[PDB]
């Protein structure tokens, strides 16, 4: 996908979780967090540094949705959405340098 | 793309990496493997179809992908220090993940 | 030590790195695990007792040992970090090349 | 001074940064966090990367404040109030690990 | 403390790394440097008395230990990968800053 | 080259890298310092035109680009990484080197 | 073994390499070597950096070691030798460093 | 000048060295040895890894050269000396790889 369907993907979703009721639409969203994430850690110079450090934000951004869906898997709910929150401070702090 | 045509990529971009001279022709075949791997952790393997999402055979399919995500995130890294021939080496390596997934879902 | 005897300690000094707190427990294990590899990759195993040395077979069960100690290597590398997490998850991908050994040797 | 004493001049001033009005405030309030955070950086072993790992998160969090106060001393204030509240990123990375 | 003191203090350690042999001594020296350059952060020296705390030169005074942190703890990283000979020469530039500001606020 | 146009090299790209928006660039600047700084470590300024090449201020002299060369070096790497903030930082306390050189040889 | 075993190993091997007419020598010297390194790599404060980079040279020299092995083990035997004689430049760094 | 002319000047001068008797030949040779090392730091991309890997190279070349040096300077000639035949290393690592 194109960058702005992942942000799509991924603000959308982080609404939901903060909505949420169950564990199931909790798994589900962050699910689609972490493939829109995957997708934009993937993309098409030999390429600048600001690209690496780009890309390096993303693959800070999976493994903190990881963790969260580990979290869901077992079962705590409340603390999955607490992280979902927690990710939030790597959103910002991409959109600070990047835009 | 389709699952079978992830494998696809995987597998030729492995090649690629064996017979790969230069630096930029291995992340460039890595990154090619990676988007390949992003794409087939939410696929639904054929074994697997009868089975519910939340199922713990799910569960474990998704988990070989984040493994092989991590291996060809690591091997990036290297390609990128320059270090091709520990690049390609962390690359066959890959393959352990490949048969340890496939002897159990493919 | 013992073929048997290393892969007892390879064993133990995995589940000390499931269940360890804090990264002095997991760089001690890991140690001892790679004390262990390197112990076992000059070992010569049962079922490959009537091969030359300088078989095939010997020349794969070595470079399995390479590639285990290189996995610990790079474990113990992160748990230097304080990154206690990711080399817990390093340490479980072993059991990938564990496995894939016992598989064709054991 | 004490670590106990440093956490609450942060948690205080961070408040102060949170209620204050014009660019004086925010520049003496940050001032103070700067200091807390410098004494900060500074049973498990002293060479352990438990405390490597430590003493790092207190460096991320002083290069927060100094880019803060850069913002406030250019008068960017409302910018610099944003600054600060995302330090809390930061303060909750170190508590969920070592709180 | 004393702003002289926390400057008996950079001086000392100074020196002390100067003639340090191994690692841990470095470390441990550049950790009191920190520990002084923090402390000093805050303080007004005589020459600034009569100004404003927001005078441009109690900024420029204040950035002046900032820019010498910033230098300890580039010494400091190059203390912990061991490589002693090039900790020792990171802070012997940091001469360079203590003259600087010494020679426009002492 | 001219000594003196060295020197416009090493002034001119400061300013450049000060107002850089991107990494490419600093890196650039940066990459045309260093070519200044290795070529000026050769020449003798007019100042100890009379001086033997051995002599203790030549010696200090050629050490002073050593220091600037390294730190150029340093402020590369962080390029590289696109810490571009931090390359930006290192470059301005290039001028302490610039300023100490300066104060005792032009 | 004792670290001077693993000198003595190390040592004396690469003479035999040196002196060695066939590739089945060459191989086998080379593995005593090979493991001489991964012993001296592994050995019994939290640890000191420059045990950290001690640690590493043995590193080095392992992968170096088995690099030489793979031309041996492919029947370059000329090649093996002249890595062998390369590996002196890792020997002699550290002895400068640590001896 | 020449990247032709950087690799002459380091051969001859490196033969200068070994043949060299007084402290200042070594002093001398050396001083010429860095230069063209320094030049040198400075089809492939600009910034592909294979050329941050080959500078990364002249930057070893150029600290070794340095050290040579400060010995030649303290009137170690013979330290220097050895120190000097040791940099082949260096070139060989550079040669194997991307002569
Ligand atoms: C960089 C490493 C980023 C991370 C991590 C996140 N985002 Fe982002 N985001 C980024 C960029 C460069 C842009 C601008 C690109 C563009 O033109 O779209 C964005 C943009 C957004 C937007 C609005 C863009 C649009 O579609 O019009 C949103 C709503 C957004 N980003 C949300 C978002 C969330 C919720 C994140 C984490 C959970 C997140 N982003 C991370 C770069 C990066
Ligand atoms: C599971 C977690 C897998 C990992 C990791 C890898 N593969 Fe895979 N692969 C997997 C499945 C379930 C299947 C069957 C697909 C189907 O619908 O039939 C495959 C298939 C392949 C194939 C064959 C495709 C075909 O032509 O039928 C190849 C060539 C293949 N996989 C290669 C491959 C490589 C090289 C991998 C890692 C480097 C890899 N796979 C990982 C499941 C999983
Ligand atoms: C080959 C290259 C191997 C690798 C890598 C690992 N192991 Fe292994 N293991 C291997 C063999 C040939 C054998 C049989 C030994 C015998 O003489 O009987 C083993 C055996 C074990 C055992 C069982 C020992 C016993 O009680 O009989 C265990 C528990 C074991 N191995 C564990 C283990 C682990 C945890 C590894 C990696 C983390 C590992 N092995 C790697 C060959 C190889
Ligand atoms: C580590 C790298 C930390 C960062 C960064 C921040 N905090 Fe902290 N904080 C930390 C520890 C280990 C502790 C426990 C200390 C204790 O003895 O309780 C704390 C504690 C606090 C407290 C509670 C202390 C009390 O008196 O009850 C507060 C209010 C606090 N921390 C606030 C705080 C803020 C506001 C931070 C950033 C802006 C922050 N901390 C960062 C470790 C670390
Ligand atoms: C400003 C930004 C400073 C930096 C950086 C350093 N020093 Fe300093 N130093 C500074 C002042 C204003 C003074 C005068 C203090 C006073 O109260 O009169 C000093 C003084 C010293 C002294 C003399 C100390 C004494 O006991 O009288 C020393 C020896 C000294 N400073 C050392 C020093 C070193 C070694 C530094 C860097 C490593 C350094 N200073 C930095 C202001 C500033
Ligand atoms: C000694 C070790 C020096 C360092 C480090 C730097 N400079 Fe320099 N510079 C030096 C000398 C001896 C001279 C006089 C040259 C002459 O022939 O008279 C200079 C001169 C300059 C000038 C004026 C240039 C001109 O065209 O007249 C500038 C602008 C200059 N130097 C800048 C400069 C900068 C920006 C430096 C660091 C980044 C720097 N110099 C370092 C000796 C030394
Ligand atoms: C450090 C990372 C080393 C590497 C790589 C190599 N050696 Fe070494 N060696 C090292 C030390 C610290 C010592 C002294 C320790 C002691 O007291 O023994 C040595 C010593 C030797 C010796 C003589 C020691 C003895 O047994 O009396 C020899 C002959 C020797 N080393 C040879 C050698 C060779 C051939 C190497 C590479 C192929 C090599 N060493 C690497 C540290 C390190
Ligand atoms: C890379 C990081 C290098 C280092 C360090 C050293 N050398 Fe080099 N050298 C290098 C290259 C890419 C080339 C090929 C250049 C060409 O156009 O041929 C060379 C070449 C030489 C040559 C031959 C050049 C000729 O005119 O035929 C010599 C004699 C040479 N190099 C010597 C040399 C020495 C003595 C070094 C260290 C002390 C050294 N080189 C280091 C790349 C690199
Ligand atoms: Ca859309
Ligand atoms: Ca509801
Ligand atoms: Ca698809
Ligand atoms: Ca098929
Ligand atoms: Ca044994
Ligand atoms: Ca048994
Ligand atoms: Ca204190
Ligand atoms: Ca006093
Ligand atoms: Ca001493
Ligand atoms: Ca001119
Ligand atoms: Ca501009
Ligand atoms: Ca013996
Ligand atoms: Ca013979
Ligand atoms: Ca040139």
């Amino acid at each position: 996908a194109d960058l702005e369907d992942n942000m799509e993907t991924l603000n959308d979703n982080l609404k939901v979780i903060e909505k949420a009721d169950n564990a199931a639409q909790v798994k589900d969203a962050l699910t689609k967090m972490a493939a829109a994430a995957c997708d934009a850690w993937s993309a098409t110079s030999p390429d600048s540094p600001e690209m690496h450090d780009f890309r390096h934000g993303f693959w800070i951004l999976i493994g903190q949705i990881h963790d969260a869906l580990h979290l869901a898997n077992e079962g705590k709910v409340k603390e999955a959405q607490a992280a979902a929150e927690q990710l939030k401070c790597t959103c910002n702090a991409c959109h600070q340098k990047y835009r």
